[PDB]
This record gives C-alpha cells, sequence and structure tokens, in this order.
C-alpha cells in the first residue's frame, strides 16, 4: 500500500477504536484549532469538540468501517474519507459517512478538519 | 457580516460543479489542475487529462445529482474542504446514495479543485 493509505488505516483505527473504548481520549488526534461538523452543528478548538464528543448521550458505540479512501494532497496532508455503519447501546445500526483531514504537526499526524454525517433512512 | 467567506465559494462550487455533471462532464477540466488527484470508488486518478477521461468514459447517458447535505470548513494552509452526501440518479438505474469529497485551493485568483474522492452507498440486500 501507499504511503498514505498506510497513515490514514493506522490514523482511522486509532480513531475508532479511541471513539468505541474511551471518547474522553479523543483529545490526543486533535490540536488546539481543530474543527468538527458533527450532523451540520460545528464544534471549534479542542476543548469544544472534546466536550461535545465525552457528552454524546450513548454508553456503549461500536462502529464498523464498510469502505476507506485515502489521498496524498500537494501541500502534504492526507484527506481519509470513511463510509460505515455503528451501533449505539440497543439503538438500531446506523449508517454513517465521516472525513478527516490529516496534517503533520510536530512529527506526527493530527486531525485538523472532522465532518460526520448519519446516512438517513 | 453573515455567511463566512468558505461556505459562500464551496457552495457555489458544489452548485457549479454538478451542474457541469449533470449537463456536460467533458467540461469538467476547468475545475482541476494537473496535480488534481481523483479517486471514483476506490480506484486512484493522478492528474487533469486522466481524471478527465474516466469521467467522460463513465456508461450513463443522463445523470442527475441532488444534495441532501453539503458541509464546509477552512483548513489551516489556506483551502477550502468540503463534504457532500446525497443522491444519483443516473439513466433508469434505481436512485442510489453518494458521498463525495472536495479539497478546494485558490491558484491564480481562481478556486480549483485538487482533491476529489467519490463513493456510492451500496444497497445491503
Amino acid at each position: 500500500k501507499p504511503i498514505w493509505e498506510q497513515i490514514g488505516s493506522s490514523f482511522i483505527q486509532h480513531y475508532y477504536q479511541l471513539f468505541d473504548n474511551d471518547r474522553t481520549q479523543l483529545g490526543a488526534i486533535y490540536i488546539d484549532a481543530s474543527c468538527l461538523t458533527w450532523k451540520g452543528q460545528q464544534f471549534q478548538g479542542k476543548a469544544a469538540i472534546v466536550e461535545k464528543l465525552s457528552s454524546l448521550p450513548f454508553q456503549k458505540i461500536q462502529h464498523s468501517i464498510t469502505a476507506q479512501d485515502h489521498q496524498p494532497t500537494p501541500d502534504s496532508c492526507i484527506i481519509s474519507m470513511v463510509v460505515g455503519q455503528l451501533k449505539a447501546d440497543e439503538d438500531p445500526i446506523m449508517g454513517f459517512h465521516q472525513m478527516f483531514l490529516l496534517k503533520n504537526i510536530n512529527d506526527a499526524w493530527v486531525c485538523t478538519n472532522d465532518m460526520f454525517r448519519l446516512a438517513l433512512h
């Protein structure tokens, strides 16, 4: 696999492992100026992003990725796009779409931009 | 002052791209540059000439997109990143869900698309 698929695939394995197990620890993949759009509502900066994701109303969540597409940009970033399915607690399975913009800051890949949408029935 | 500039540019880019896509997709070469990158259902196409040939060769005669949702953000290096969720109707095929992402960059006083990723939502049978 090309270098950008290796980085992107590891990033999304780290993100969803953290999301499904301890989502108060999700601050480690974001920077202070990160931006999150969650179902059309924009959450700006690390502190707002971590607060929003830690406060979601489910106890147990599990994601499964159906397809994951990765690309390098001209200015050294990686774009990762995921389609999947998730299950929160006892609610029915829902499809989702998520997109990540990754940037190498201080020798590590972090997420600067994050967009999430549920698929609608 | 109301709508941020990246929402303004993103939204009008989206509208222009899908107008061009649904009416004559051989005119789609104006929004890409030579360093542009397209991933169309998991297959990566590098460069303007290879992107335009792939999009001109799709086997549909009539295509219509309809946007359900469009989300736009500024990136740290001054680019605009957009995420689109919608539905498409090609010919007499069943309506399919899609997702698309566009990364825009201002080159020569014009917003061009450097990175484009498309994927169809499959029906779970």
